[PDB]
């Protein structure tokens, strides 16, 4: 679908930001970032507060 390569990008860039460290998920609150930033730019650098 449409976001389908929006979850793989937020997915992708939880795991490239935060390396070996791990990060926090939930799959509601990831939908959520989905939905929010899938057409109009969200900054990935932030997902860095997600890292453990």
């Amino acid at each position: 679908g449409p976001e389908t390569l929006c979850g793989a990008e937020l997915v992708d860039a939880l795991q490239f930001v935060c390396g070996d460290r791990g990060f926090y998920f939930n799959k509601p609150k990831a939908k959520g970032i989905v939905d929010e930033c899938c057409f109009r730019s969200c900054d990935l650098r932030r997902l860095e507060m997600y890292c453990a």
